[PDB]
């Protein structure tokens, strides 16, 4: 009855969540994505990797809620942090997400604004606090901060700087500002959950390598733990 | 019976091809676009603007192939131009885009390239080939190009360069690699035509200030022709 569409951006973000989950899936190809449907604990699960950054992000949210009508929209990967107290395997939740490289500032708009948007989008305070809750009781640590998003894999001290003061961003990736912006459009909640890959430093990339299969498989046994609740 | 989709990116690029179409239309909310469905010459045409950027033009064309079953896309409206020989007014349709603020050179991916994608998207050769044929008619020119899109209004010498010798770009604007990119996964013609509002580099906010409207019109008058054709 319940339908609930799960994203990851690469398939080693989604691989997890469909062997956790441990059922059949149908494949339905749509838009260049394939798109994982199942039923677990009485709810239709429709999972998929968007493929990477914020158009692929943006075309698979969109054909999830107006193709498989999904009513909430969870995302689960990895992400690079922007703060001291995020490390490596860490997860947070997106309280707002920004679209970091936008700049129209040629027209004195701030940096990450676009006229008839926000610079910020919110996600589901309700699926944030269900997240919150499950952390507690599992003993496990959770942030909630902003996440910044853009078609750029940072991996530098300058960049990571620019987006901790303009946005005070607490972690970087290419697809949460999407799909949250998506979800927005269409009154659809979403949860963005990210695991720590690398520090978005100039090591970045060989963390990324290393960290990527662990940070994916804490997210999705994560995203599995509310998906248990809902 | 045939549906044709068309496109601008702001309110300006869309108000003269309403007026120019001349017949009543219905507006339609969906996903936080207002599409105006009218029937012309024995076409459904449903007109919409996304807002601006890749994020919103995404959402757009994907609503446009999804939600109303549109079978050709048609994109009209401004750019800039990164070419001598393009100025402003002057017309050119896109015959490759590419996305120039992708970066994934961190793993040594080319710029504009991700995974499981190409860092050209290709529009209609039949869409352009009609473009240039009523241009020829009309004793218009028409150029036929590279079209380099990313979430940046660009406004230097420094990034104009970047965008010639990387890409070989014609010219620049936010929305019509976005545009084309979702309608080749889901098989739909596409043909992205721009007139040129400024030349991309320091004076280029206060030319696209002056030229928007004008540039605007001479595109929706172009596009007006192509359907009058189609
Ligand atoms: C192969 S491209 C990287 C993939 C992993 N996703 C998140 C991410 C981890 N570290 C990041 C960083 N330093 N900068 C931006 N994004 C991320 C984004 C993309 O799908
Ligand atoms: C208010 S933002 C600019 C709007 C006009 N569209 C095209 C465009 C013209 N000149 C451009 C330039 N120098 N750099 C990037 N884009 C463009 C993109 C966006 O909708």
């Amino acid at each position: 009855v319940q339908k609930i569409g799960i994203l990851g951006a690469m398939r080693e973000e989604i691989t997890p969540i469909l062997e956790l989950f441990g059922v059949d899936f149908e494949e339905i190809p749509l838009g260049g994505n394939v798109f994982h449907k199942g039923v677990y604990h009485n709810k239709e699960i429709i999972v998929a990797y968007s493929k990477i950054g914020k158009v692929h992000s943006t075309l698979t949210t969109t054909s999830m809620i107006l193709a498989f009508g999904v009513q909430k929209v969870l995302f689960s990967g990895v992400a690079g942090s922007l703060v001291k107290d995020l490390k490596i395997n860490d997860l947070l939740v997106a309280t707002q997400l920004v679209q970091h490289d936008v700049d129209l500032s040629a027209f004195d708009h701030p940096l990450g604004f676009i006229p008839e948007s926000a610079i910020f989008i919110e996600t589901s305070g309700s699926l944030n606090a269900l997240a919150k809750k499950i952390a507690n009781e599992q003993h496990i640590a959770l942030k909630e901060g902003v996440i910044a998003s853009g078609d750029q894999f940072v991996h530098s001290k300058e960049r990571k700087e620019f987006l901790v003061s303009e946005f005070k961003a607490s972690a970087v990736e290419m697809e949460g500002a999407s799909v949250a912006f998506v979800c927005q459009k269409f009154g659809v909640p979403c949860c963005v959950l990210r695991s720590i890959s690398d520090n978005a430093d100039e090591k970045a990339g060989m963390s990324f390598d290393e960290f990527l299969e662990k940070s994916a498989h804490t997210s999705a046994k994560f995203l599995k733990s509310m998906v248990d609740e809902l």
